[PDB]
């Protein structure tokens, strides 16, 4: 339920680091869960405001159609992923 | 002060996104900040046990030097930052 099951690197994340000052928070999700290479999505925000908030995605070109089909401070950084390592007990 | 106010890309970020099952997540957290080439740290963990923290690094060997000196479930990604947008108001 929680962690993205992705596939084997490379993939591309995006990591969205807020600090909140909603109903459309949400909608902004299902949206992102909709797109053709959408690989999944983590999202976690504390009592206080701050949160983050990371997408997988399958290539820079998915990311693009995404932007394109569409706080206190915030931060958005894309990276790629070379290395991954899952767990569960 | 949440936000890791980090270099101009590129960098790398190590996202660690974990499901709860303490004092030592703090001690794992003076120790990257310690570090050479440590560029910063976003810890966020929510009251069910959700959690992701992401550390900023200047290069991959400034990582492994880190593993090197050095949950339900978790995942750790090692990325490389091509791109980021900072904002506040």
């Amino acid at each position: 339920d929680f962690l993205s099951k992705t596939p084997e690197p490379p993939y591309y994340a995006v990591i969205f680091s807020s600090v909140k000052s909603g109903e459309t928070a949400e909608r902004m999700v299902s949206l992102a869960a909709d797109q053709p290479g959408f690989l999944g999505v983590e999202s976690v925000r504390e009592a206080d405001g701050r949160g983050i908030t990371v997408s997988y995605w399958d290539s820079m070109d998915a990311i693009n159609h995404w932007r394109h089909h569409t706080y206190e401070s915030y931060a958005v950084r894309v990276a790629k992923v070379d290395r991954q390592r899952l767990f569960q007990e």
